[PDB]
């Protein structure tokens, strides 16, 4: 990526790998929604927003010129066309089974390209210091399954199973994870409301992207009121943390985990 100052990333996963080596991303794609689901690793104003990760403005990254360019594999653009805009790297968001052992890969391999090899290894030290520090605020609540959501529309939430970005976290506090159905590539799937209603005591989180007038609605319907967990006073709703991150987006989990349950 020779020049580090010119690196454009088009999907939310690479731009938090660059950030947590201490890079600052010439261009990212949709820098909006980024505020609304990544919200962390805020992004300094002078970065250029290059478009939609899935539609970029590959017009604007032509004038830009960027040195390098950095995206999530399978997602996005086709990595044939964009190597005729500029030199760049897909990266891996998962193996399918686990995020975070990938992301200390992905880290790892991003830094060898820009020559940050210590970076990574403080920044990768710093997290699994950090991981481990926080185990103790969980011993109390122990074996009671938790739930990770997010509400799409009134209709439909996302869980989160056991090959999302969350689970090696929740292997390692212990909290054994509600959603054992079935989940994509990326760890999720999408439910419907009532689907919820079978989780009788068990802890639920479901992270905010500026959707509080879709959360009334929700909240409104009587089978949301009508939801055991809710009724046991076990629902939570927490900031937004974004679910295909890497090594930020875990400890960002691990705050707001603490903070709703530690």
């Amino acid at each position: 990526g020779i020049d580090p100052n010119r690196i454009v990333a088009l999907e939310w996963l690479p731009v938090e790998l660059l950030l947590a080596l201490g890079i600052v991303p010439y261009g990212v794609a949709d820098t909006i929604n980024y505020r609304l689901w990544v919200s962390e690793p805020p992004l300094p104003d002078s970065v250029i927003d290059v478009g939609l990760r899935t539609e970029p403005n590959l017009e604007l990254l032509t004038e830009m010129k960027p040195s390098f360019m950095v995206w999530s594999a399978g997602y996005g653009p086709s990595p044939e066309m964009l190597a005729r805009i500029a030199p760049g790297r897909g990266f891996n968001f998962s193996d399918g089974k686990q995020p975070l052992a990938m992301a200390r890969k992905s880290l790892t391999e991003m830094a060898d390209l820009l020559n940050l090899q210590s970076a990574a290894e403080t920044h990768l030290a710093q997290y699994e210091d950090f991981i481990r520090s926080m185990k103790p605020r969980f011993v109390k609540r122990g074996a009671r399954p938790l739930l990770l959501t997010t509400l799409i529309d009134p209709r439909h939430m996302l869980v989160f199973g056991p090959n999302s970005l969350f689970q090696e976290i929740l292997d390692e506090y212990g909290i054994p994870n509600a959603w054992q159905g079935e989940t994509n590539f990326w760890g999720s799937t999408a439910v419907s409301i009532d689907r919820l209603a079978a989780y009788k005591d068990v802890d639920v989180l479901c992270f905010d992207h500026d959707n509080s007038k879709d959360m009334d609605a929700l909240m409104a319907t009587p089978l949301w009121q009508a939801m055991p967990f809710v009724r046991a006073g076990r629902f939570q709703r927490v900031p937004a943390v974004w679910f295909y991150g890497a090594t930020l987006s875990a400890m960002h989990f691990v705050r707001v985990l603490d903070n709703a349950i530690g």
